[PDB]
RNA sequence: GCUGAAAGCAUCUAAGCACGAAACUUGCCCCGAGAUGAGUUCUCCCUGACCCUGGUCCUGAAGGAACGUUGAAGAC
């Protein structure tokens, strides 16, 4: 359900999405048809993978006209990637997926550039800086919101509104060597235990160092401070 | 970072020294010997008899406790 089909709609979406052509595109849904067919005339080669075998064929006869594709179910869940290969990798909409596909597009990929339509409350939330999925997320990728995607556009209507986001990675940090200490960071940060990371000395003079007026905000540069103090602090 | 071989160079180290993190312990203030590992110092008081060899008598110290007038001490 929820699928676009006016070609206006389609393009006022394609407005905001940067493909180009010496790019490879995978994929997490085809839908009807709508969107995959503009795209594999935008980029190089397609990756259509769709979990439902009549939304494969309808996709197939769909595209007779491009042999610039292929089509390949393998459960987003379980399928993989060209470790090798530069791609813009652009997606669909999924259930809820709890770092599940967010794990594929940033810890189980090297995607460059990801492309999402997601809920309001997602696009609001994850954004944030109190969830914990959203500190994994920054370590070595940043988020920037295109635009809102009203919830009309879609066809067993949605009640919420929509919204464009995308990804791209900026990484060179705990790597692989304080990634332990970075996680061993994030899950004492967001459960709020200060004792078990700072006394009170380092918990005290951490903010001033790092220009800290309230902990209910906090943004990410400064949070990168704070950690770097952590680990002047304990070596 | 200085010197220096091990290992004809070289090097903060293997011999030594000098530093050094809004970090640690002290340096500031308070509680604290039920710290059963129960600490230390100063001062004061008790120097009877009998039978028996467990029974009586005489003696009541230093201080504490209680009552009253009460507190800028306090729910009691």
């Amino acid at each position: 359900q929820n699928f676009i089909t006016s070609k206006h709609n389609i393009d006022k979406i394609m407005t905001n999405i940067r493909l180009n052509e010496h790019d490879n595109i995978f994929e997490i849904g085809s839908g009807k048809g709508h969107f995959t067919l503009e795209l594999v005339q935008r980029c190089n080669f397609v990756t259509a993978i769709e979990i439902d075998h009549k939304l494969c064929k309808t996709t197939e006869n769909k595209l007779v006209d491009h042999d610039n594709f292929q089509v390949l179910n393998k459960d987003i869940l379980q399928f993989k990637f060209p470790k090798n290969q530069s791609y813009k990798i652009f997606g669909n909409i999924p259930y809820n997926i709890s770092t599940d596909i967010i794990r594929k597009i940033v810890f189980d990929s090297i995607a460059d550039e990801i492309y999402l339509i997601v809920e309001y409350g997602f696009a609001k939330r994850l954004l944030n800086t109190k969830r914990s999925l959203a500190l994994f997320l920054m370590a070595e990728v940043d988020i920037s919101i295109l635009s809102m995607v009203p919830r009309e556009y879609f066809h067993p209507k949605p009640k919420v509104n929509s919204s464009l986001i995308r990804l791209n990675r900026k990484k060179s940090r705990i790597s692989h060597k304080d990634k332990q200490k970075y996680n061993y960071f994030v899950m004492k940060w967001v459960n709020k235990e200060y004792k078990k990371i700072f006394t009170k000395n380092q918990f005290n003079n951490s903010l001033k160092h790092a220009g800290i007026d309230d902990l209910n905000n906090i943004s990410f540069e400064q949070f990168l401070s704070l950690f770097n103090s952590y680990k002047l602090f304990n070596k």
